[PDB]
């Protein structure tokens, strides 16, 4: 009665773990882990995949697929995969595809990050985080469908740029928001750094790769409160805050502030933060500017941003003549990128260069992992 | 593109592999099957089912169950399981519901059945076919709930009357529009009998037990040898394929048994009926004292014939056009809205009186994955 409506309804809901394509998954998984000659032996089995045979052929055709798209350059390399430029054939349209090694997650006991990074681009629903427009998989691989962001990141922007004040005032603020953001929907991001800030086609700051992400309840950019808990301790949306601090002073420095040759080093002088912070005499910086550095690069308890962004957004050093913080991304960024064609990866550097699950001889349930990460938008 | 729109309509089709109520049966079926201890003990599957232990708890829930029926009496046994006379809690409303062991199918290498009796059942659409409502699973049982026919069986019926002609006319006549409507559907039926003929409130005739039934080729013909040997045909008994023409062989038999009242080749021993049956030419003799009119008795030795001459070979208008079929009470196109011979009086929505009275083991616990859900994977339907 009302629960066949209730039931109906949990199965609509693009949320559910019981939606229409997870429950596709959830086949498609089960053929994947049962179809090897050995595991045929047993008769439940070999009939199931029979009757199934024929279905899920038709279904991996409709479904989406790596074939669906045209690899245009490989754009990123991360720990468990890559990220590629691509074209799909069909709409002919451009997109970032975001790809995960089942084997090396699976391998290196590290198979849950995902959820949560497919969750926030596919929901944010936010111009400070990358959309997701399809999630799928095959086999060997998760896939991400993300729209794709020639500006680059700001890595790459403060290697080819000396960054003047006003435009680090701008970043920062972009950041600042993009933080609150993501902190609005009750998440850490724990690894706050330029890799992971990127610039659309306007030059306006995204988002991305929300790996370290978690559900509240490089050394270089981590905070001592996060340095000292890993050995156990707790934490808050204040260590993100630690890290603005940090780009902040790599922007206008050039430098980072607790940079070492080593990462022992990094680390030790990071945790004698008190002593270790020095702005270089020869450095072109305001009062305001090192101020907020000052207010962001102290212990956990006394943070800038730990009373919420009000504190931060009220801070002097951004007070300008070019934008408000209602509309900061609706205005002209320092740097609008001149790209030739809806495929150009000039402010990408380019990226030089495999195994798969053994045969089982009995179940495993190598695909059980994922099953759920498919999504259509 | 299209291809979303396509694998949509697939989802959406009540026939298709694919349903939601089919993929859910999938899900169920993956945490029944890892659910134990031991396999636990593998991470991707430990942890799966935490992901999934909730949600399929709610599912578990939501759907329909045995324990959404209380049991009033059980009705009929059979080879795999029970009948059981049942009303819903909730709407109050009166159904029969067929159960069938997992286990014992499964151990007992007969695990396909069913498939086609649901879908019989579900899809047939017609009067003289039991009508399924609800088709759903357990762990243990298989269930399928039915439209009650309250009126009992055709057993029954020949037990309790000495069945004259103008009476045997009817039921013949509603069992031959009955069979063709199953050839119809490119079944053939394989087990024809007065157990497998059911009476409703009205008297009438509607099918049930399709647990023999076979899909036809493309050639009508099917590819082991069933039934209770009475009504089986000499084809049936020395194969080897067979057609459509096995089932009116039976019909014969079964008017005989109506008329006459004892089985055609009856004997003491199994063996003495098979022989006899393959002797038909010889063996079949009317006895002196049977009430048989000729068209009657014509009707039952075009029949009892040789596969290759019986009457129904050239399909059911030949059967349809036969004299023994003439009366003044009813035409074909509305035998069945018409007065049957006996009308049930039933005192209650759960009088099961025509109904006669009727006089454990379930899966170990598995060391590994052995997937002894994955054969019912599919089954559940909500009409
Ligand atoms: C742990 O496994 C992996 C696998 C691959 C990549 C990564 C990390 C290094 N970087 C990353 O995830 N991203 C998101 C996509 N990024 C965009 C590039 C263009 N357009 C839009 C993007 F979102 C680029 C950085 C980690
Ligand atoms: C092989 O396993 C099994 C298990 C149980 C029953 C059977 C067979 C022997 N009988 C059967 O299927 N039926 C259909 C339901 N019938 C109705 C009874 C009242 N009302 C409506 C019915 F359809 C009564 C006979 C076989």
């Amino acid at each position: 009665a009302s629960r066949q409506r209730k039931l109906e309804a949990l199965i609509r809901d693009p949320r559910s773990p019981i939606n229409v394509e997870s429950l596709l998954d959830g086949l498609n998984s089960l053929v994947l882990d049962l179809d090897f000659p050995a595991l045929r032996k047993n008769k439940n089995i070999d009939n199931f995949l029979n009757r199934y045979e024929k279905i899920v052929k038709k279904i991996r055709g409709l479904q989406m697929k790596a074939e669906d798209y045209d690899v245009v350059k490989v754009i990123g390399r991360g720990a468990f995969g890559e990220v590629q430029l691509v074209r799909h054939k069909a709409s002919q349209k451009v997109y970032a595809m975001k790809l995960l090694s089942k084997f090396e997650m699976i391998k290196r006991s590290d198979s849950a990050f995902f959820w949560e990074e497919r969750d926030i681009m596919a929901f944010a629903n936010s111009p400070w985080v990358v959309q997701l427009f399809y999630a799928f998989q095959d086999d060997r691989y998760l896939y991400m469908v993300m729209e794709y962001m020639p500006g680059g990141d700001l890595v790459n922007l403060m290697s080819n740029y000396d960054v003047p004040e006003k435009w680090a005032k701008f970043y920062t603020a972009e950041v600042v928001l993009a933080l609150d953001a993501i902190h609005s929907m009750g998440l850490i991001h724990r690894d706050v750094k330029p890799d992971n800030m990127l610039l659309d086609k306007h030059g306006h700051l995204k988002l991305a790769d929300f790996g370290t992400c978690m559900k509240m309840d490089t050394p270089d950019y981590i905070s001592p409160e996060v340095l000292k808990s890993q050995g156990d301790g707790f934490y808050g949306r204040e260590c993100d805050w630690w890290s603005v601090g940090v780009f902040l002073y790599e922007m206008l420095v050039g430098d980072t502030p607790f940079y070492a040759d080593s990462l022992v080093g990094t680390y030790s002088k990071i945790m004698d933060h008190k002593n270790s912070l020095c702005f270089p005499e020869d450095a072109e910086i305001s009062k305001h500017a090192k101020n907020l550095i000052c207010a962001f690069l102290t212990d956990r308890e006394v943070r800038l941003g730990r009373n919420g962004v009000e504190e931060i957004r009220q801070h002097p050093f951004f007070k300008n003549d070019q934008w408000h913080w209602d509309n900061i991304r609706e205005t002209a960024a320092p740097v609008v990128p001149e790209l030739s064609s809806d495929i150009d990866s000039s402010n990408f550097d380019d990226i030089e260069d495999v195994e798969t699950f053994p045969i089982p001889k009995a179940f495993v349930g190598n695909q059980l992992p994922f099953i759920g990460f498919t999504y259509y938008r």
